[PDB]
């Protein structure tokens, strides 16, 4: 029969030079990692707008006004290191030492972007 954003002190800006700090993660969800400008809004999607620049992981894309698939995700405990130029205005980004690769084959990320006031740390 609801996201939360982490950033420094907007006094910390750069205007020159190479900088480069590390992002740790020990899970693998939703996490975005870049530098924004001291206007960026706390609420806001973390690049959604013109005062961020962003990558998440949890689709592999770089975060701008717009989303393009970018480099690859990461695992369960992971760091990625960002490093921005601001002599020639490039963003890279390498998970653990591994230099992420765009769809067009170059390793840049961003580029060609205004200094503007500065570029200070940022996570969501």
């Amino acid at each position: 029969y609801r996201f939360r954003i982490f950033r420094a002190e907007k006094t910390y800006a750069v205007k020159a030079g190479r900088w480069y700090f590390e992002f740790e993660a020990v899970t693998a969800g939703d996490m975005r990692v870049g530098w924004s400008r001291p206007g960026c809004q706390p609420d806001l999607e973390l690049g959604s707008d013109d005062r961020a620049f962003a990558f998440d992981g949890f689709k592999a894309q770089r975060w701008h006004q717009g989303n393009e698939h970018y480099g690859r995700s990461w695992q369960a405990g992971d760091v990625v290191g960002c490093m921005v130029d601001m002599n020639e205005h490039t963003m890279m980004f390498t998970l653990n030492g591994e230099i992420l690769l765009d769809d067009s084959g170059s390793e840049l990320a961003f580029k060609d972007f205004d200094v503007g006031d500065g570029f200070i740390p940022v996570c969501s």
